[PDB]
């Protein structure tokens, strides 16, 4: 595993996932237990945290930055799908303010 | 510093040329452009202007200021606009190189 999968790894995803804005975000999106009937037709590619972290621990990814784009995505579907004022656009904010920090001092 | 001066040179001048760009590169012009609750919506407006100027004028302290601000110029994009615009297109497009490029900044 590269230097910089392990960071994203051991420091990115480690802040992101323990963190109390993160529930949203730990699986996919239920659009039948959470009443959202268009968000398949409005989200083409779904992605959160659940799904980078298995991807993580089973060397799936080939460079970081292929990573990065999957936290990235995740981060974009909300402020899309969501209205402006909703809460969860908030805390995804919040949580992608962490991961830029953080990106902000990934090796190589 | 090192990472802000890759930034500047190296990832802020290939966004900046990118045939995509052309609606980033100056503060949103609601009253040109027509958008009337635009700053109803969107309360920390940003572009790549104006970090080009926070950049050639020292203001960042450091890479992840600048960062930030790349983040909130995108953000802003998504949150305003309707999922299906274009120009969502055209801000996943540039994100998608920002994030390529911060990738390879010196640690
Ligand atoms: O991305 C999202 N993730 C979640 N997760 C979630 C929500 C409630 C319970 C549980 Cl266990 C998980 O909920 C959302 C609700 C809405 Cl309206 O928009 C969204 O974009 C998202």
């Amino acid at each position: 595993v590269t230097n910089q999968l392990q960071y994203l790894h051991k420091v990115v995803m480690k802040a992101l996932w323990k963190h109390q804005f993160a529930w949203p975000f730990r699986q996919p999106v239920d659009a039948v237990k959470l009443g959202l009937p268009d968000y398949h037709k409005i989200i083409k590619q779904p992605m959160d945290m659940g799904t980078i972290k298995r991807r993580l621990e089973n060397n799936y990814y080939w460079a970081a930055s292929e990573c990065m784009q999957d936290f990235n995505t995740m981060f974009t579907n909300c402020y899309i799908y969501n209205k402006p004022t909703d809460d969860i656009v908030l805390m995804a904010q919040t949580l992608e303010k962490i991961f830029l920090q953080k990106v902000a001092s990934m090796p190589q």
